[PDB]
């Protein structure tokens, strides 16, 4: 209704912004279709929505919008319902697209990303390349060791990601401080098979 | 007038946005009835509207729609009128449906709450089960001790609650600290009643 | 122009928000006339027009808008041109009515005031009433002593003022501190009648 | 297309409010042809557009946009890609009009300036006037040593400049921290010609 109109007169703004700054046909675009994956057709307000709202309807509400993630992911899955649903609403929704490098192996983490549906690749200087996808998660890492990236994450796919920043990532720990341990066993897992070891963990 | 179409504009836009994320059909008639009760049928930017005032304008307002929440409720009624309106211009009004638990027993506690028209259930794993009422405030010993909450509070009837924050209920008692014993006495009563003791209070 | 139109439209807004709420008739006509004396038929988004410009643009505004403030008051029509840029461009306007009582004694200070027009009354329970008016400021004292308001400020008539923060004062004094003395010396002469001394100035 | 109305809309609402205030005409002018240069007949809520994309489009973006910036600029031309997306993604637009002093000698510095386009003199009390111009940066040394403005900068016709904050400017050389160096060693020698010294480079 006046979603889908808002989409449009959106996306049109984008346009002009486009139009006014020049932009090459390729990288506009490589813009609509990104525009197209990442809201489909309708644009919600979403922070104002769920905030007219309270905390209940909203916990049922992310819950809900989120049953296949928790359920195909084994951290979430089997973690106390609560614990799940204090991270489900601090997630921010994303869309990357094929061949944007989502981490860089170099730099300062701040989220780690848990996917929806896509394929990513994890790529060092010096190992092979894995591939992780529905229902696994990384650039958790840097988050536990506060320190820097270990590798680089690049989307093999258009990949429907939610994101956690580390202040919330941490928020949520403080609480709930047991499933820290679980993060800890999987990140101590992954260093172990790129030829790294640390003491942090 | 512009205020009942923008209640009809904003729940309409409520209503594209379960259309899209596709929820069940009790689960939108739940959300329909909180938007009746909590807005009841206008909706007002009210941040945006006392913002366009002054101090004692404001004060003035507060203090008469909250004139039957300040009278029934002794620690406000007998209490110096500055640090009333103190506390009355920082509540923020909550509507709470049926069933929802307002506050589970594990967590932290972030606000409290005061009952303006509503009954609640006092629950904790271990104990019989306590009912406030009009009248009566709860979540203020996780605020006084900084502690962790003591029991669940569970919504019975539709519930009409206004909430304070913690760091709001911490600048209001730095002023007028003579308020803080008149809180921490009746939380001692009420932990000697739940079989508890606590030397903080 | 849509500015006359936003007047317009913003009061109905409030007109539909006391009619909710149900406020008496007099409280009512009050609230009108607060706003036909502070906003004048028009309304502007401040904010946002002056983020469109930039700092000299708004540096010459705020010097425009002010200039029988500034040359009406010593302390700024004797000081460095760029000393009276910095408190002008934190100033913000307030309209406060008959009767208002602006300042309470015994409350914690957040902000000074400049009065453009209008008469005032400053009150200790145990002295004489003396007046200020238009050139003259108050409330500067608790910003100095970082301490507690020493009387009540009550408005006699219509008031016209610009007030500061305890933050911006400071954020001006820090830059400038030769000004600080100056506000001092007329605090200490303040004191030094209403019976008072003290030794932080 | 509705950018041309945004900006005739914005337009009209600060005539009105020049109108309102009773500005010169000479003033009101200064302020048309500001309008003209910044926006150029179009406006953009650009905050909200960049924020409904995601990083790797907005990093695009911005490098895109500036291209002629890093081009003719060798602390950006031969620096890591890396380090210039992120200083990018925080530069702010502005245009500056001939006269305007942009940076005043006494003065606390908030921010350095890179010059897209314009001419302009930097100014001490007991030298000569040194011109810089596109491909050029100004206000950096208050930024390395939190000290207080070396010299006064003046726009010697229209400037197109991009402005760094400080905070941004330190997050970004906390990363990639072998770029102070370079902003250290110009400044070094800007230093010497003044006929001025510092130990704290
Ligand atoms: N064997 C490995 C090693 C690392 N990783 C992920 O790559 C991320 C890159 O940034 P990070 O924040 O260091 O966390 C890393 C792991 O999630 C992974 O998925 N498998
Ligand atoms: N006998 C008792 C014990 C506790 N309570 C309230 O339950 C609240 C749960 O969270 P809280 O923040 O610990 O504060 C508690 C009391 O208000 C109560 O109302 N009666
Ligand atoms: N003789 C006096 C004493 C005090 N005052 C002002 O009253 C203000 C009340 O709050 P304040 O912040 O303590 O600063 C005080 C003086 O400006 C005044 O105007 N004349
Ligand atoms: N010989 C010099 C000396 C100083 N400057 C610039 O002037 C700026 C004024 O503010 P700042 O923040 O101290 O940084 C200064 C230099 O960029 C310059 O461009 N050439």
């Amino acid at each position: 209704d006046s979603s889908r109109r808002q989409y449009q007169e959106k996306y049109k703004q984008v346009e002009q912004y486009m139009s006014f700054h020049k932009l090459p046909a390729d990288f506009r675009q490589k813009i609509h279709d990104y525009y197209e994956h990442r809201y489909q057709g309708k644009m919600f307000d979403e922070d104002s929505i769920l905030g007219e709202l309270n905390g209940p309807l909203r916990e049922e509400i992310v819950n809900f919008n989120c049953r296949k993630l928790v359920a195909s992911m084994p951290l979430f899955a089997n973690a106390d319902p609560n614990f799940v649903t204090a991270m489900l609403t601090k997630l921010k929704f994303e869309v990357f697209q094929p061949g944007d490098y989502i981490i860089r192996e170099g730099t300062i983490g701040k989220k780690m990303y848990f996917i929806q549906h896509g394929v990513v690749s994890v790529l060092t200087k010096g190992n092979k390349e894995m591939k992780l996808s529905d229902g696994s998660y990384f650039g958790e890492i840097c988050l536990l060791t506060r320190g820097r990236r270990t590798a680089s994450v690049r989307a093999d796919t258009y990949c429907r990601l939610y994101s956690l920043s580390v202040d919330n990532f941490n928020e949520v720990l403080e609480e709930y401080p047991m499933m820290r341990r679980a993060f800890e066993t999987v990140a101590i897992d992954r260093l172990d098979r790129i030829g790294k070891k640390n003491s942090i963990l």
